[PDB]
């Protein structure tokens, strides 16, 4: 009962942060009708942003014209405006028909922080693009996005690395029953981590290290995988390695299970699981063969194995993903869904 | 002093080489590979990650010298073929990387050759596998070919036996997170050895592949109750192996923090500082064990533990294969 | 037009990606050292070139491409290659092991017509860079080159100095991406030399040039020289060249006669692009007017042009315009 | 002893600590950085680049101790408001890359402060700038504010020096093939000094940009008669610079090569090895010049001449930094 709008009623969308995420999301967004970015947020002056969106290392050229305006760009004949405020209070959305905002700074993943952009002359709705705490509903599409009814004023679309996990391990406890696992994800490099040896603002010492020169160990955002699937609460837990590629990742997850199984039975789960979110691949493939993908996460049947020693087993199942592109289709699908039941 | 002869001068060859310099009572007198000695002596003195040569490297006819000392060079394809007998060699490092079986090996014993090899490599499960410090009781000095097992190997052997011997091992799965290896092409082509990831150009992907880490060789009561699994990666050098197990008592993370540094030794090392790849280049240890990584999930009464220790590919595993090396010779009967 | 590509490596399966999208010539026949499965895998995933856009299932003796079946074949020696069989008249030498008028021409026999060599062959080759010097071609040719990457880079830029301006003489440097003839890490080349021997991913490493020209611009011949520096990225290149001029110049006459010059072969740009940008485009060289200058000390002049190219790419379009326009002429 | 301050504890300022531990008049006793001293002795004991510390580390409150010798770290935003005197510092390194001028390093020097301060870069036309065994003969020991120049003029200065003096230089061009740097941004994003290029993946691009050595101060007789720029490309540390010139005088490749070797020292290095640049990473050279890539091109009885010298950007103008540092302060 929750009357979704239409694709032609279209819901005009404010970016915060046109980063990685930001920007990407941008890019997909122009070919989701009724869906439509008419406001960015960031620190530093449009011809700045317009050259970032135009050339892109890891992800390509951009699709279409960019120009130069005053206060602004154009994007294909279509202005859109830019500004340069701090402070998420101090930014008037409203003035250009903002409902929903997109927080991709990285420095407003909280409800409290988040709700700022929420006032007069601002904005109605808050998406974060990261983990925002244990009281805001974290979204993994085609795996939790039930949950959204359209009151909510702040929702995450959790990380990309709880994007990759999310849709594996659900395929494993509806199928199997998960007991408890262990979880390691071979990332890519961040905007987070250093070039170059130096102090690092947010106190981690391995994160001060020049992230393009180091295999280098660190937390990860998506063991928080309870909020998306309450059942596995308590049940996961991992960690990270960082390594030098500049987007492109595979998370690795090493498990017990209530049933015995196969290598052959676990594969056939998970290709029963695909899905627009979930992708399916049995051709042995490397991390550049996924950049750029929809998915948000690729099961890898290839790395699939199942050790079974004494009538115990221990099951290993692998899933790649791009942290950057993955993520982003996952949070404009999350983006798209949320506007239409909006409230 | 033993006179040791090595067969391929690549990364492990000249790195054993660098290191016998500091090791009295063995010596190298003779290399072989598939080019001249200009080549040869030039990648001696030079080291993209291992640094510039400790020492002096002056071109000679049919050979070069280090410090003084003429050592000779040869071209030789063929094992068969090599007279180390003519340079005093007893003992050949075999480095090459296309005669890792006890057949192909034993090759090098002739007449006017060598008495003993040491493959830098698995060398199947009819060849004694050493990791220095943890299994090398077994040698007596009557072998004639001898395995000085994988860089992974001589990781996860010392970290997995501390485990054992403290609180049993049921089971375990293993995933090496490994800098990219001469194997690897260096942009996307056809490998000759038939694999579709090694194809694909290793400084610009992360890889997965399969590990040469034959554990049971090593600890035989752990015999078919480790398996894994590698990730290459864009470095140089430098390697991390995790390992994820069950164990038959339960523990907490300072317990098996603790096991480990009681374990420590010249092969197995400790830390607890939030250290990177970088770092470890060039260390002596074969594994280092990282206490900041490690895991002790408990879930319902049951218990996953996850522990973690570096190495350096090359030098970790080259510090080890000559410590062996070193040994074996000084029991050679 | 049918033809056979002799080295299925990265120019000959980006080849056969851009002949793909050309009525007329059509690819029947592949030879290199490997089975079918590890090339039909290569053709469909690509590091720097991203995905094959179409669809490649293997088969025996071969893969089908959209359908199409294309044969492989293993032979060592261009002698044995049995290209008739197939219908193919002109072939791709792609190797690099046969690029020379004698050897190049051991495809020619009861086999192959034509041979176009994808890299420098010899003075006693027609060497093309396209819409340079593609006149040169009638058409009665058994053997031609396709010139280097950088020399179909430098030779648009340095034609446009000479017909405004007259060149004396220059020197050039390539900061050039890594190629497959070095090492990924520290080991013996084959080639026996010793900055090749090097990790080239990890180096800045100076080395030869294969565009040092006269070939493809007689009245150059001579008055140019240069080297290379090659650096950790997996493709995507640019060439800068210092030269002495005839005429005295300023900044914008240079850009402006650059910008003149500019066709499907030659591109323009204003904006201050890096080498991640040029990855996979079809310009076989894209001058760079934000890092021209032009040093005037006591009347004298020294002038510096650069322009962009993917040593991959942008010399595979090349190639294959040349190759199309001469599989016409028959 | 005399005792010496650093602001900024970064790539160059960690890398000049590590080099004074081996140089017996000058010693460090004050850090000045924008963090904790458990991230800065973390960073000393570590370094991807340029290896493990020759040395131990422990840290302590409010800074840490190197080798038994405690050294204080403080936190401090504004150059004006470090009380330098408290621990005898005379001299300071100025190496954050925020102060570069006359005006903001003389910040430094007040009541409680600092006496004199040497800039870790190029700090404008009013500032001795020296390049150590080319010209710091300049110095006479009563200046407030010097510069050490950059990386690039430190290898180029000696290089075209010998071209002068032996053959006269007219003009010439000049492109540095280098290392990336802490300016350059990890991935595509918004640069903070406008910079389209530097706002790219340092580590994943060839990035052109312009250099700091673009030299009059150092070689007076070359002023206005030199011009260059950069190709920024993806090794952490390690340069190389090209230069392209016309000379007064014929010469022939060996003659070249002769000059430079004639003309080598501590600073000014000369190798006949094809080289690449991991072998120049942690040199003490301040320039490397490489005969192996020396051209003499002669057309029409005109010459254009190439010459080519190695720097770690790093660990090479660190060394001709301390060296300046030194000698400096024992003329104060
Ligand atoms: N990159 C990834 O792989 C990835 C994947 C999933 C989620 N995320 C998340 O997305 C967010 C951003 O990641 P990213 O990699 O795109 O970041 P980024 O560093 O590339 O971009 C952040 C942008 O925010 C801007 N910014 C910073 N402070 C600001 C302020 N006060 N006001 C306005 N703008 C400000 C910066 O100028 C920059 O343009 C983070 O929450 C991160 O956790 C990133
Ligand atoms: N590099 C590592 O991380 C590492 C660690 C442990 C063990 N290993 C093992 O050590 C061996 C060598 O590895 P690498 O990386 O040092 O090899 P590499 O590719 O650097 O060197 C191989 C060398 O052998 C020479 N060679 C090849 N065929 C030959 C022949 N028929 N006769 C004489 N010389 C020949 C080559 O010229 C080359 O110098 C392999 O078995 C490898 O599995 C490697
Ligand atoms: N990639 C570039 O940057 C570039 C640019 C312009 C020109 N070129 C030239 O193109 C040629 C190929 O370069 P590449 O970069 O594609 O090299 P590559 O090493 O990727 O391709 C060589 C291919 O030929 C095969 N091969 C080798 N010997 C053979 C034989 N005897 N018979 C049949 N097949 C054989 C190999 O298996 C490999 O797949 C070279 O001449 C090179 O100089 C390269
Ligand atoms: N790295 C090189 O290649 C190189 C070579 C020659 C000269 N330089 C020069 O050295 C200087 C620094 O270079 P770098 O690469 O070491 O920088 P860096 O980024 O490694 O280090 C800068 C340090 O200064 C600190 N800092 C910033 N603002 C500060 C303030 N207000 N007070 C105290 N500390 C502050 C930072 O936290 C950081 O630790 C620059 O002027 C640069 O031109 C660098
Ligand atoms: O920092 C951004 C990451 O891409 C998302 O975090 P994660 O790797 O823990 O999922
Ligand atoms: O060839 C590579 C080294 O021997 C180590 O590889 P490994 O993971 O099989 O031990
Ligand atoms: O063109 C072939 C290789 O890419 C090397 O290029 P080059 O000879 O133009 O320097
Ligand atoms: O940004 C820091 C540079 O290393 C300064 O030195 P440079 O101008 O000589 O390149």
């Amino acid at each position: 009962g929750l009357v979704p709008r239409g694709s032609h009623m279209v819901v005009k969308v404010g970016i915060n942060g046109f980063g990685r995420i930001g920007r990407l999301a941008f890019r997909r967004i122009q070919n989701v009708e009724g869906v439509e970015v008419t406001r960015i947020n960031d620190l530093t002056d449009p011809n700045m942003l317009a050259h970032l969106l135009k050339y892109d290392t890891t992800q390509g050229r951009f699709d279409g014209t960019v120009e130069v305006k005053e206060g602004g760009f154009e994007v294909n004949g279509q202005f859109v405006k830019v500004s340069a405020e701090r402070e998420p209070a101090n930014i008037d959305w409203a003035t250009d028909g903002v409902e929903i905002v997109l927080e991709a700074t990285g420095f407003f993943a909280s409800k409290e922080k988040a709700e700022q952009h929420i006032h007069e002359n601002g904005a109605k709705k808050v998406v974060i693009t990261a983990p925002g705490g244990n009281d805001v509903k974290t979204v993994v599409f085609n795996t939790n996005h039930d949950i959204l009814d359209g009151t909510e004023t702040v929702i995450s679309g959790a990380s990309s690395t709880t994007n990759c996990l999310a849709p594996m391990a659900k395929a494993l406890q509806d199928n199997f029953g998960v007991k408890q696992g262990l979880m390691t994800t071979i990332h890519a490099y961040t905007g987070d981590q250093m070039i170059l040896d130096g102090p690092h603002r947010g106190g981690d010492l391995r994160r001060a290290r020049a992230g393009a020169a180091n295999i280098v160990p660190n937390s990860t955002g998506a063991a928080a995988i309870g909020l998306v699937i309450p059942e596995l609460n308590g049940k996961l837990d991992g960690a990270a390695q960082r390594v030098p590629v500049p987007t492109g990742s595979v998370t690795e997850l090493v498990a017990t299970l209530e049933k015995d199984v196969t290598v052959e039975e676990v594969n056939a789960a998970m290709k029963a699981a695909a899905n627009d979110s979930y992708g399916y691949t049995e051709d042995p493939i490397v991390s550049s063969d996924i950049v750029g993908i929809s998915y948000g996460s690729l099961f890898d049947a290839t790395q699939t194995k199942v050790q079974t020693v004494d009538g115990n087993q221990l099951v290993k199942v692998v899933s790649w993903y791009d942290n950057e592109m993955s993520y982003t289709s996952q949070l404009v699908r999350t983006l798209e869904y949320f506007a239409k039941i909006a409230k």
